[PDB]
C-alpha cells in the first residue's frame, strides 16, 4: 500500500480539449496546444486511509462535517433527482450516519471539498493539480485520444475504468466489478502510470472553472484569475454513455468550491518531489 506515492509526469507539449466535443456546453473545444513543465502527479486517488492520516495530524474537520449534510445518489441509500442531501453525511459516512468506512480504507476518499482538497494536498507537500497538468496526465502520453489508453471503451474486451453498467439511474450489473467505489489502485494504470485517473471518484483540480477558451498557445496555464466554481475532472463510478459522457481526459465539470459529494475526490500534484 503505497496510496500516497507519485509519478514523474514528463515534460511535453499536448492538445488540451477537442475540436470534437462530445458535450460542447461544457467547453471542450477548442483544442489548444499547451506547454506543461516536468512534474510529479499522485499514481493513485487519495485513498479513506491517506486521509484519515491527514485528520489525525491536524484534526481537520472536513466541511460536510461542518455543514451537516452531503450529496448522495440515491441509489445507495440537489443537483438532480437522484442527489440527495443527507444529514450526517460524510466522509466518515459516506451513505449517511449508518455508513462506515471501515470495510473500504483503500477506496479513495469521498465528501471532501475543494477546501478540503487543498488542506490535504497543502499539508502533503503537494497541491491540486492544475486542468491542464490533469489533463495532460489523464492522457497519458497519447494524442487526441478519447479515455487515457485510447478510443476502446473495453479494449481486448477488459474494463479499463470504474463507471456505470445498466439502465441508469435504476440498475448498475457492476459489470466491471464494482457498483460503488473502487480500491484506488484497482484497474489498469495509464501511460504514465495513474489508476482510475478516468471513474471511480470524481477529481479536484486548481483551477476555477471558465468554457471560453482561446487556441492561444500558453504555458502551464491556471485557468482563469476569477470564478465562482472550481474545475472537477475524469468522470466517476456513476458516469454512463446514456446521460453523463464525462469518463474522457477533455471532459470537465465544475462545483462550487464548498461543495461536497459521495462520487467525488481528488489527487495531488507537486512541482518536486516531497518528504
Ligand atoms: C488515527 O488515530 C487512531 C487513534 O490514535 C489510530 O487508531 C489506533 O491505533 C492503535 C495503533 O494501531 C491501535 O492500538 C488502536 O486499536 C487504535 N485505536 C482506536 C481509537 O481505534 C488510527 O490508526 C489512525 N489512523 C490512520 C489512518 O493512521
Ligand atoms: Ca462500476
Ligand atoms: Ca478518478
Amino acid at each position: 500500500l503505497a496510496h500516497s506515492k507519485m509519478v514523474p509526469i514528463p515534460a511535453g507539449v499536448f492538445t488540451m480539449g477537442t475540436d470534437d466535443p462530445q458535450i460542447k456546453q461544457d467547453g471542450e473545444a477548442p483544442a489548444r496546444r499547451v506547454t506543461i513543465d516536468a512534474f510529479y502527479m499522485d499514481a493513485y486517488e487519495v485513498s479513506n486511509t491517506e486521509f484519515e492520516k491527514f485528520v489525525n495530524s491536524t484534526g481537520y474537520l472536513t466541511e460536510a462535517e461542518k455543514f451537516g449534510d452531503s450529496f448522495v445518489f440515491e441509489g445507495m441509500l440537489a443537483a438532480a433527482p437522484w442527489w440527495l442531501p443527507v444529514k450526517g453525511a460524510n466522509w466518515r459516512h459516506p451513505e449517511g450516519p449508518d455508513s462506515t468506512i471501515l470495510h473500504r480504507p483503500d477506496h479513495p476518499v469521498l465528501h471532501v471539498s475543494w477546501n478540503d482538497a487543498v488542506a490535504y494536498c497543502t499539508w502533503a507537500g503537494k497541491r491540486l493539480p492544475t486542468e491542464a497538468e490533469w489533463e495532460y496526465s489523464c492522457r497519458g502520453g497519447l494524442h487526441n485520444r478519447l479515455f487515457p489508453w485510447g478510443n476502446k471503451l473495453q479494449p481486448k474486451g477488459q474494463h479499463y475504468a470504474n463507471i456505470w453498467q445498466g439502465e441508469f439511474p435504476v440498475t448498475n450489473t457492476g459489470e466491471d466489478g464494482f457498483q460503488g467505489t473502487a480500491p484506488v489502485d484497482a484497474f489498469p494504470p495509464n501511460g504514465y502510470g495513474l489508476y482510475n485517473i478516468v471513474g471511480n471518484a470524481w477529481e479536484w483540480t486548481s483551477d476555477w472553472w471558465t468554457v471560453h477558451h482561446s487556441v492561444e498557445e500558453t504555458l502551464n496555464p491556471k485557468g482563469p484569475p476569477s470564478g465562482k466554481d472550481r474545475v472537477k475532472k475524469g468522470g466517476s463510478y456513476m458516469c454512463h454513455r446514456s446521460y453523463c459522457y464525462r469518463y474522457r481526459c477533455a471532459a470537465r465539470s465544475q462545483n462550487t468550491p464548498d461543495s461536497s459529494a459521495s462520487n467525488l475526490g481528488f489527487r495531488c500534484a507537486a512541482d518536486r518531489l516531497p518528504t
